[PDB]
């Protein structure tokens, strides 16, 4: 371990282990690694524990009617190709985003942006259809309203890709070898807090033994939970790495709910039947999962968004583990047992379903194997399939799945953006599409977001989530945190409100 660690400390470098590549680094679409994109691209403002703060915009005014935001931009910023950041760059970026506004409909501000006007070189005006108090908060998201050099647009937009990946941030993208590595090099010209690290490299490899050995030999010296929730090192690997004396391990506050998604819209499978979904709701021993399978590292989750989360001020416990209840519900549904078979049948077909998990996640894999044994006791043939997180996301979008592991979006998004995503193609619309009352639930979601009083908004969320919970679309399991393994002599590793970034430009000493 020491040899590789010492070289990297000398070079002021981190090389992090990850199971997936950085993907499409165009931050106006959603495929690219979120933490990589937060290292190189920046929004107008930042959303912190202490609310909205200046970033590329120094200051802003809102009009009396709430419909015009004027942003007074820093005048000392360049993109990484040396081109200038100014009001025209802001306008061309926001306008490029708005050409693809169907992709961004999960974020309400995209449905309100009317136009953008350059008032002068460092002042830009954003006009909305109506007042919208969360505007600043949404403009603070790491996608899509962050700024790419206009020299990198293709055919006058970003909608079909970008030529290179120039932003304003503390790192710039260097060499990328597809499915192997990507370099984030110190931006020596950065307008703000300059990086104390010269290089962060993302090194792509499988999890399990190979990530562990890589970390143990100091070929990699850093790990963190990726944007899909996967930790490359299990609990025994973290223990052994700490036991070397060379690594430290840090863990954030609880940030999310990890859940099973049940596809109501999958017409060709039993999960499209509500009664079967309810049965499945009783087949998930979340207390045992959290205590025995996740080794007590995560608390069990009995609802989608914990009572402590913004605008959720209620306790609404979900279906409990109860295999007898499961069995009578399957019987009610016509899936009958016995007759010399383990598998339940209805009209002479066996009850089969396919569950999908991230093969890079040992904890997802272990839960999936447990649930396969449990489903077997109930007379379900569960076929489990470990896939890339990329391929899991594609199924979430298309609807090609019966059940999948997933997780909510964390402190900046839960509950409001995650609930919006219940009817978004690139969110969980697949899973909610088969609910009988979906028109009204969807309209309730639209309406909840108009309610200004926080207590009433909270009530509107409760009525939505009660009906989502009755449908058995989401089975909460545990609360996830972010975990970071880093060299023991690396100082200043800390967490933001997000599960999708780290302050790489503040970390130092190695
Ligand atoms: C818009 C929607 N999700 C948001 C925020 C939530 N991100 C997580 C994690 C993720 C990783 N890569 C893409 N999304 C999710 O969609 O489950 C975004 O990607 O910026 C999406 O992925 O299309
Ligand atoms: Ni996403």
């Amino acid at each position: 371990p020491h040899m590789g660690l010492e070289e990297k400390k000398e070079n002021k470098q981190l090389t992090y282990t990850t199971v997936k590549d950085i993907g499409d680094m165009n931050p106006h679409v959603y495929g690219g690694s979120m933490s990589a994109e937060s290292m190189i691209y920046e929004p107008l403002v930042r959303n912190t524990k202490d609310g909205i703060k200046p970033l590329l915009a120094k200051k802003w005014d809102v009009s009396e009617d709430g419909k015009t935001y004027t942003f007074h931009l820093r005048d000392d910023v360049k993109f990484h190709d040396g081109t200038p950041f100014d009001a025209d760059a802001v306008k061309k970026n926001i306008d490029a985003v708005q050409e693809n506004k169907k992709l961004h409909s999960w974020l309400k501000i995209s449905t309100l942006i009317d136009n953008v006007k350059v008032k002068d070189k460092y002042t830009v005006e954003l006009n909305l259809k109506e007042a919208y108090q969360p505007a600043l908060a949404e403009l603070a998201m790491p996608r899509p309203y962050v700024f790419v050099s206009p020299k990198d647009f293709k055919n006058g937009t970003t909608k079909d890709g970008v030529k290179k990946f120039d932003g304003t941030g503390p790192f710039k993208l260097g060499e990328h070898k597809k499915d192997e590595s990507a370099d984030f090099n110190k931006n020596d010209q950065y307008w703000g807090e300059k990086s104390k690290l010269n290089k962060v490299q993302a090194k792509v490899m499988p999890a399990g033994e190979t990530a562990f050995l890589s970390m143990k030999k100091g070929e990699t010296n850093f790990a963190f939970t990726d944007d899909r929730g996967t930790d490359s090192l299990d609990k025994d690997s973290l223990k052994q790495l700490k036991d070397t004396g060379d690594y430290q391990v840090k863990r954030s506050q609880p940030m999310n709910t990890k859940m099973l998604v049940v596809n109501s819209g999958k017409k060709d499978n039993a999960v499209s039947d509500k009664t079967v979904r309810q049965a499945i709701g009783h087949m998930v021993n979340r207390d045992k999962i959290a205590k025995e399978i996740l080794d007590g590292q995560e608390k069990p989750a009995t609802q989608l968004f914990a009572k402590n989360v913004t605008d959720i001020n209620f306790d609404m416990p979900t279906r409990k583990y109860d295999l007898k209840k499961a069995e009578s519900l399957l019987d009610e549904a016509g899936w009958k047992k016995g007759k010399d078979s383990d598998v339940r049948q209805k009209d002479g077909k066996n009850l089969e379903m396919a569950m999908y998990y991230d093969k890079g996640s040992s904890s997802q894999k272990e839960q999936a194997e447990y649930l396969q044994a449990e489903f077997k006791k109930m007379g379900i043939k569960l076929n489990i399939n470990g896939e890339t997180s990329d391929k899991i996301a594609e199924r979430r979008t298309s609807g090609d799945y019966d059940l999948m592991f997933n997780q909510t979006w964390g402190l900046l998004y839960d509950p409001q953006s995650t609930i919006a995503a219940f009817k978004a193609k690139n969110g969980y619309e697949s899973a909610t599409s088969g609910i009988e009352n979906k028109d009204k639930i969807y309209n309730s979601i639209d309406d909840a977001f108009k309610i200004q009083n926080g207590k009433e908004r909270s009530d509107a969320y409760k009525n939505i989530l009660k009906q989502i919970d009755d449908e058995g679309i989401f089975i909460p399991i545990s609360h996830g945190s972010m975990t970071v393994v880093a060299p023991k002599d690396l100082e200043k590793v800390s967490f933001t409100q997000s599960q999708y970034e780290l302050p790489f430009n503040e970390m130092q000493y190695k």
